[PDB]
């Protein structure tokens, strides 16, 4: 009589719809640091699952660009038992001197979305593959190429 | 002080004579620092209005 029965399915698509404050303070893209809340504007937490059914905390950080108007920088981090390791986007157009790669969001003057990642889809690097990420996720024997 | 307005002239009978020497009255961009010495803090709105 198992206490848990099911077939775990790994997370592959995450759809997020948010409204960003237009009157929020501007921030410096090059000074972003997920350990310092004052470098960015907002942070949300989401839960993701690996292939074997382990729960992980995915914290999303939003930064308002100061150089470019109506432009937002978004960063991803994966939380494991050793700490919070940042997640890098392969082709994201938001880059920091610390090596954390996010994606840029541009908006029109009427409040609608203008562009995402210079028109390219948002694909993140493999979570548990040390060859692809400088901060690999310790997936505890699960699929490292997720 | 650099404050630029427009002049309104009227005849002797009180009717309108001329506005801004016959040119249309359009203001500089509200939130654009490149064209206005005192740009409006538009809080993310269109600065070129």
């Amino acid at each position: 009589i198992p206490a848990e029965f099911g077939k775990p399915k790994q997370t592959a698509n995450i759809e997020v719809g948010v409204n960003l404050p237009a009157n929020g303070d501007l921030k410096d893209p090059t000074q972003f640091d997920f350990s310092d809340p004052d470098t960015y504007n907002r942070s949300t937490s989401s839960t993701i699952y690996d292939s074997m059914g382990q729960s992980y905390k995915l914290t999303t950080y939003y930064l308002k660009d100061q150089t470019q108007p109506n432009t937002w920088n978004t960063y991803y981090t994966v939380t494991d038992k050793e700490g919070e390791k940042p997640l890098n986007v392969a082709a994201g157009d938001a880059q920091t001197p610390t090596g954390h790669v996010g994606h840029t969001m541009k908006f029109n003057n009427d409040g609608t979305l203008a562009s995402l990642n210079n028109g390219q889809p948002i694909t993140s690097v493999a979570l548990g593959d040390p060859a692809t990420n400088t901060t690999p996720v310790d997936m505890n024997g699960a699929d490292p190429a997720q």
